[PDB]
């Protein structure tokens, strides 16, 4: 596959740490092409080492699959460096993750932005369903902001790495997983619909923590009793019904990503009807002037 470039230690450098996580540490890096004088900004993930002791042939086979995604709202793995640590290289998203963006601008986000982010995240998830790829870690933290009008889903496939009976605040995302994933470790595209519902809840609450103050070891207990995340103040009932249907105990009764795209697109064409934000009348998508300016500088891809 020509979609995964193998890099040398000597052709990239980590210059600043951006953050850590369950999979690894993220560095802003500079890619130095051979024989050139330029320095190209990249993103670098130095992964942990929980990979069930066995790989190299497995580490590369998954990277070939992670580097083959071709969708405007799914991040594509660009390179890999197999040293003492497996270092992954991708395009830099200077705006960061959607969770931190929504927290920092929680009083500057309109319903048109919120509804469009859900459509885009659903479009990105629907791609992986057709490519038969389960994310297993969909969350607002793993949604990157390319531009405020264009978000992308990242940290895919990195499931073949962690694990460990730490599912009993931790590493595995208990409060984002479906019930069958917690009890039986069943990961399907319908369990990703559950994670999508929690990710929508995170966006509508402007970055609030789900089940705040509840031990992760007790989440499966409160779910079996029927408790779910509460209705955010800005959500009409039509939007909250969608979130509740993603969290049904029967995975086959949860909506499909193809259905979530259509419904959220319908709500985006009349955003003030379905989301109630105090004064949501001044927060508008950028004009054709600014969008052309953003795309010419930061977002030249198709959509
Ligand atoms: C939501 C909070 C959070 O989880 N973090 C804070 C901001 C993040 O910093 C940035 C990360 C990236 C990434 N991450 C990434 C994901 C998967 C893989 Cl394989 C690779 Cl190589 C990655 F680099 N990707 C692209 N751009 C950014 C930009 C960031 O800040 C500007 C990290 C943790």
């Amino acid at each position: 596959q020509a979609l995964l470039r193998i890099l040398k230690e000597t052709e990239f450098k980590k210059i600043k740490v951006l953050g850590s996580g369950a999979f690894g540490t993220v560095y802003k890096g500079l890619w130095i092409p051979e024989g050139e004088k330029v320095k190209i900004p990249v993103a670098i993930k130095e992964l942990r080492e929980a990979t069930s002791p066995k790989a190299n042939k497995e580490i590369l086979d998954e990277a070939y699959v992670m580097a083959s995604v071709d969708n405007p709202h799914v991040c594509r793995l660009l390179g890999i460096c197999l040293t003492s640590t497996v270092q992954l290289i991708m395009q830099l998203m200077p705006f960061g993750c959607l969770l931190d963006y929504v927290r920092e601008h929680k009083d500057n986000i309109g319903s048109q932005y919120l509804l469009n982010w859900c459509v885009q995240i659903a479009k990105g998830m629907n791609y992986l369903e057709d490519r038969r790829l389960v994310h297993r870690d969909l969350a607002a933290r793993n949604v990157l902001v390319k531009t405020p009008q264009h978000v992308k889903i990242t940290d895919f496939g990195l499931a073949k790495l962690l694990g460990a009976e730490e599912k009993e605040g931790g590493k595995v995302p208990i409060k984002w997983m479906a019930l069958e994933s917690i009890l039986h470790r069943i990961y399907t595209h319908q369990s990703d619909v559950w994670s999508y519902g929690v990710t929508v809840w995170e966006l509508m609450t402007f970055g609030s923590k789900p089940y705040d103050g509840i031990p992760a070891s007790e989440i499966s207990s409160i779910l079996e009793k029927g408790e779910r995340l509460p209705q955010p103040p800005i959500c009409t009932i039509d939007v909250y019904m969608i979130m509740r249907k993603c969290w049904m105990i029967d995975a086959d009764s949860r909506p499909k990503f193809r259905e979530l795209i259509i419904e959220f697109s319908k709500m985006a064409r009349d955003p003030q009807r379905y989301l109630v934000i105090q004064g949501d009348e001044r927060m508008h998508l950028p004009s054709p002037t600014d969008s052309n300016f953003y795309r010419a500088l930061m977002d030249e891809e198709d959509m």
